[PDB]
Order: structure tokens, then C-alpha cells, then sequence
């Protein structure tokens, strides 16, 4: 009645604390461990998974107060995996300057210094009741708490082990609970029949990392697995010629991309960067190594965003007349650049690596492939160009244009992009008025600096696939 799901994963988190897991990898194990105050319904208003009303979880009631509060009653008798009760002081403590926004914090949860909203401290009002503040106005708070910055973790518990011991060990109010984490290699998370819900399931599930897609594939067949996760539209005909295993895929809110170590000479100043993007033939790839399935964004804009949504923006450019004039203009002196990537953690990486390894050849520019193992990463100085994602999580263009890009984001702080005043300047103007045709505009302002500094380049948003046994009802790869 209850099975032992095998789930063959392209990777494994480098943690278990629910903030510092975000990745492509991380979700789909931590949201079994850890709850969110509210969840969004996928399938309200007629969506077809990508619905946004919110829905009671932890909080089984919320009111906003005001412009900068939100008032959350919480379930009571939630347990923590360890018997602890979940109260108002774990909620405050999750969303806290200690543990999340504050400058220490920042040390230990580099997201909590961008992908925070401007908090101030929760008040805590009685032990089933928090209030939620921010220092500034902002309509964001309760679609915030839905997202994978609002999983509440235990504040007695993992203040007395802190962050990285937490996420070695975590302890969570989930319908999982935590079993083992080996690095590179595999978590096991076993039923908790202590759920404040739905009863679980599975009995266990164990995340396998399995690097290859084809051996993902094979073990699928051979009965290994259960469920495997990121595969492509070239998979879907072998699978689906078994009448016991199904495929399904859909575009999702992430874009691939490649990008660069700007603290690095070589990419310190725009010319290369946009050299090396004017390059890239996107429809090629996209036919070569996706059927013509993944989708090519017009810009750093994507329909979830809503108001901030342009569906008329111009596509993004192909010139390899100027891509040429760029590197001889840059004094590039044929130095080797090396691009690191993880294998094929992202789907395609490596094949479209190569695909565009000929386009930079073609330009007068030589990029080897560092083709790194689960664990191998370099380290910074040693980083040029590398592959990246970015899933698109909220339902406004604050994500991730401002919280990847912007002042206080990864690409300018640890990365160097030195990014113009003008496009600071606008990050901070679009995070203090509501959407109107002034909001709209200035979004298109900050897609077009990306385009001409091309701090990242945008491929496209791929058309994931993932594959089960027909008699498998529930996946937990947060799809
Ligand atoms: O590409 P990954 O690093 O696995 O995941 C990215 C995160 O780094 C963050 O950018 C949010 O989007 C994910 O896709």
C-alpha cells in the first residue's frame, strides 16, 4: 500500500537548509521536509500548473494589516519531526535579521542579503499568532511566504546548531522526515505519520543521483527507479513504448543561460561578454537537441510576471558581424577561456556547450570545456565562464532581474559585474511603485542594459521531462 520510492535525480543539494538548497536539485527534496505558511493553488483560475491564489498551510488564516504587515494565525498543534510543537517564535525566528536579513546572517545565507524582501522583525502577538513587517511598503509579503524563501524551520533547534550543521541534520514539519544525506550521492527521507495533513504516502523515498540521463533512462526500464527527473524531448518515444512507464513535459519558469566571472580581466568590461552572446544561434540549438520544444524568451521576460510581462518586446540578437567587431575591439589575444559545467546537471548542457564552442570558434574566440564532477567545482579565481539557471519565482519582474542581478544580487557582489548607475539607480525606483505603464517601462529599461552589458546570456527556457512508472500516482519532484 505504501511504497519505497527510487527517484534516479541529476544532482543532489549541497545542503538540506531550505534557503541555502535552493538550486534545481534542492526543492524537490526539501519542500517533503519543510512546510510554508501559505501555498499557491497551480490550478486556480483555470491555470494548467502555474496558478498563483494562496491557500492555507501553517497559517490557517491571514489578514494584511496594513502596507508593510501581514497577520498569520497558525495551525496549532503542527509538530517539528523532533516532538517540539511549531509556535509563533519558530515563524519569527525564520523570517528574523538573526537568522535571514540581518548582516550576520548574510554570512551564512548569501540569499538573505537579495532574495529577502526589505524586512523589519516579526512581532510575535500570542503563541499561534506572528505578524510578518516590512520596513518599506510592498504587496509581495504573502505571495513571498508561498515561495522557497518561506519554509519555517525550528528556531530552538537550528539556533543551537546554526546554519550549516541545521542543513547537514534538518528538522522540519513536513510529511518527511530526514533520514541521510551522503554528498554527490543520495538523501533518504522517511513517512512522519505525525503530519499535521494528509497522511504520507510513500513509506520512504530515497534521491538517487545518477549523473548520466541515459543511465537515468535505463534504470527507469529496468525497474531500478521508480521516477527520474530531467530529461529530454528525445527520451519520450523509448519511454512511452512501454505500456507500464509515461513521460511528461512542460515548459517551465527557469531559463538556462551561460554566464561570467567579471572579477576576472577577461570578462572585467562588456565588449567580450556581448561578443560571446551575439554568437549564440539559439533556433539551432533549440531544433539540434530540444525538437523544437524549448522556448526562446523575447528578453529577460517571462508571461508570470504578469503587468511587468511584455509581450510585444523585441527578440534578443544574433549578429556575428558585430559579435567579430567586439573581439577584435576587446584586444582579445586568443588565451584559452575555459566554461565549467557540471556535466549535464542542467539538461543539454554539455552538447549545447559544444554546439556553441563552434559559434565562439567562428568569432575568433576559444573556449575549452572544464567538465567537472558532482563536488569539483572550481573556485572563483579559477572560474571564466560558466553555466547557470534561474527560476522565475514570483509573479512579478523584481524576480530575478533585481534579485540575481540588481545591487544587492550574487552577479555584482561575488561575481563583479559592474553594472551602470542608471540600472542600480532603476532596481531601486521599480521596488517602490505599484504596476503602472511607469513600472512597465522601466522593466524594459533594465532588459535592455542586460542586453548590452550581457553580464549572462539567455538561452532558452528548457522543456523539461521527467518519466514514472504509470503505477507510481505521486512524484515528489515538485514539477
Ligand atoms: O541553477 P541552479 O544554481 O541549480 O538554481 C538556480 C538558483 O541558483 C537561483 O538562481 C534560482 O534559480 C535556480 O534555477
Amino acid at each position: 500500500e505504501r511504497r519505497a520510492l527510487k527517484i534516479g535525480v541529476n544532482g543532489i543539494p549541497v545542503t538540506l537548509e531550505p534557503i541555502n538548497a535552493i538550486s534545481n536539485v534542492g526543492p524537490r527534496i526539501v519542500n517533503q521536509i519543510f512546510d510554508t505558511l501559505v501555498v499557491r493553488d497551480f490550478f486556480s483560475n483555470g491555470a494548467p500548473g502555474n496558478g498563483i491564489n494562496l491557500m492555507p498551510s501553517l497559517a490557517e488564516s491571514w489578514e494584511r494589516i496594513d502596507d508593510k504587515s501581514v497577520r498569520f494565525k497558525l495551525r496549532q498543534k503542527v509538530m517539528f519531526h523532533d516532538g517540539v510543537e511549531m509556535t509563533a517564535d519558530d515563524v519569527a525566528y525564520t523570517f528574523s535579521s538573526e537568522r535571514l536579513w540581518g548582516p550576520d546572517a548574510i554570512k551564512v545565507i548569501p540569499l538573505g542579503g537579495s532574495y529577502a524582501l526589505d524586512f523589519d522583525e516579526p512581532v510575535v502577538e500570542d503563541k499561534y499568532t506572528v505578524v510578518i513587517r516590512t520596513k518599506t511598503p510592498t504587496p509581495l509579503t504573502e505571495s513571498y511566504m508561498a515561495s522557497w524563501m518561506g519554509r519555517i524551520v525550528p528556531k530552538a533547534y537550528y539556533k543551537t546548531l546554526g546554519t550549516a550543521a541545521f542543513g547537514n541534520k534538518p528538522v522540519g514539519t513536513g510529511p518527511y522526515k530526514f533520514v541521510e544525506f551522503v554528498a554527490n550521492d543520495r538523501v533518504v527521507i522517511e513517512a512522519n505519520d505525525a503530519y499535521w495533513g494528509l497522511k504520507p504516502t510513500a513509506s520512504k523515498i530515497t534521491y538517487q543521483l545518477v549523473a548520466e540521463p541515459a543511465t537515468r533512462v535505463a534504470g527507469l526500464i529496468s525497474g531500478e527507479y521508480d521516477i527520474v527527473t530531467t530529461l529530454t524531448p528525445d527520451d519520450m518515444a523509448l519511454i512511452n513504448s512501454y505500456p507500464d512507464l509515461e513521460t511528461r513535459g512542460n515548459i517551465v519558469e527557469n531559463f538556462h543561460m551561460f554566464t561570467f566571472n567579471m572579477n576576472q580581466p577577461v570578462f572585467q568590461s562588456k565588449p567580450l561578454r556581448r561578443a560571446l552572446a551575439l554568437a549564440v544561434n539559439r533556433p539551432l540549438i533549440v531544433q539540434s537537441l530540444w525538437m523544437n520544444k524549448a522556448t526562446i524568451p523575447n528578453g529577460f521576460n517571462f508571461p508570470n510576471y504578469g503587468k511587468t510581462f511584455d509581450p510585444n518586446r523585441r527578440a534578443m540578437e544574433y549578429n556575428i558581424e558585430e559579435a567579430k567587431r567586439l573581439v577584435k575591439e576587446s584586444g582579445y589575444d586568443g588565451t584559452p577561456i575555459t566554461y565549467h559545467t557540471m556535466g549535464n546537471y542542467y539538461a543539454n548542457a554539455v552538447p549545447a556547450l559544444m554546439m556553441m564552442i563552434e559559434m565562439w570558434k567562428q568569432i575568433g574566440v576559444t573556449v575549452v570545456p572544464k567538465v567537472y564532477a558532482p563536488g569539483g567545482a572550481p573556485k572563483d579565481q579559477d572560474s571564466y565562464m560558466r553555466n547557470w539557471s534561474n527560476g522565475q519565482w514570483m509573479t512579478d519582474a523584481w524576480a530575478t532581474m533585481i534579485c540575481e542581478f540588481g545591487p544587492k544580487g550574487q552577479v555584482q557582489k561575488r561575481w563583479g559585474w559592474k553594472a551602470p548607475a542608471e540600472f542600480n539607480d532603476l532596481c531601486t525606483k521599480v521596488s517602490q511603485i505599484p504596476d503602472s505603464k511607469e513600472r512597465f517601462d522601466a522593466f524594459n529599461r533594465l532588459r535592455d542594459i542586460f542586453e548590452e552589458e550581457a553580464p549572462a546570456v539567455i538561452l532558452y527556457q528548457p522543456f523539461d521531462v521527467y518519466a514514472a512508472r504509470k503505477d507510481v500516482h505521486w512524484r515528489p519532484i515538485s514539477f
